[PDB]
């Protein structure tokens, strides 16, 4: 395909390590096009059957949405190194932790809109994410986040999975809606760990008995009810992503009534001069 570039070992180098998961290790790298002197920053994930890999990979490189990250290139040899575009701000989970007092309700609600927009695109393409979490939402600019780690799931998180995924390994677009709720909960708690102190082996036990994540202190009841319907036992009773896009888009038009944060009227707001400046330098895709 013309979308997944197959790279040689000799045309890219790992430079600095950025993080790891229980799947692979993410490096900041450099691509040196053959015959050129430039060095282009890329992100590289070295994972811990080659045809199966390439096939799932083509499926990945076929995502064309402003809020979904595209797999750009691959190098199948010693280890499976995956190449995508570098996001200098990092993952959305770390971003809300380092800035846990200077994030206003306009940003948080718009992030919820965009993640749902990206998830809705995955459902239209009939692709199940399987690993949605704040750690797997990247920040391109503060005004533009993107969902990442799409396919790595099958190519290779108890507290984010739905009960039916935990009990029966059933992953559907509605179990992704459960995962979306936990991702939204994480953002409204500024990066708190869900079920902190609870062993992962016991989560399905507490889920069956009716307990859910408690109400974050900044959430009104309108926002918390959306998160609670995402955790209904009946998977067909959970909201659809298209319904979530509409609901968070409404609340983003009056952020102060649905989120109570201290100084929200003193926090930075996306400026047109600022949004145009970010676009010309870091974010030229369509939107
Ligand atoms: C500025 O720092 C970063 C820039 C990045 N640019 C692009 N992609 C990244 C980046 C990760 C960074 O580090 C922050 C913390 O690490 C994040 C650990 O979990 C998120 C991993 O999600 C991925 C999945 C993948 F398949 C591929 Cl290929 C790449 C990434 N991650």
């Amino acid at each position: 395909q013309a979308l997944l570039r197959i790279l040689k070992e000799t045309e890219f180098k790992k430079i600095k390590v950025l993080g790891s998961g229980a799947f692979g290790t993410v490096y900041k790298g450099l691509w040196i096009p053959e015959g050129e002197k430039v060095k282009i920053p890329v992100a590289i994930k070295e994972l811990r059957a080659n045809k199966e890999i390439l096939d799932e990979a083509y499926v990945m490189a076929s995502v064309d949405n402003p809020h979904v990250c595209r797999l750009l290139g691959i190098c199948l040899t010693s280890t499976v190194q995956l190449i995508m575009q570098l996001m200098p701000f990092g993952c959305l989970l770390d971003y809300v932790r380092e800035h846990k007092d200077n994030i206003g309700s306009q940003y948080l609600l718009n992030w919820c809109v965009q993640i749902a927009k990206g998830m809705n695109y995955l459902e239209d393409r009939r692709l199940v994410h399987r690993d949605l979490a704040a750690r797997n939402v990247l920040v391109k600019t503060p005004q533009h986040v993107k969902i990442t780690d799409f396919g790595l799931a099958k190519l290779l998180p108890i507290k984010w999975m739905a009960l039916e995924s935990i009990l029966h390994r059933i992953y559907t677009h509605q179990s992704d809606v459960w995962s979306y709720g936990v991702t939204v909960w994480e953002l409204m708690t500024f990066g708190s760990k869900p079920y902190d102190g609870i062993p992962a082996s016991e989560i399905s036990s507490i889920l069956e008995k009716g307990e859910r994540l408690p109400q974050p202190p900044i959430c009104t009841i309108d926002v918390y009810m959306i998160m609670r319907k995402c955790w209904m036992i009946d998977a067909d009773s959970r909201p659809k992503f298209r319904e979530l896009i509409i609901e968070f888009s409404k609340m983003a038009r009056d952020p102060q009534r649905y989120l109570v944060i201290q100084g929200d009227e003193r926090m930075h707001l996306p400026s047109p001069t600022d949004s145009n400046f970010y676009r010309a330098l870091m974010d030229e895709e369509d939107m």
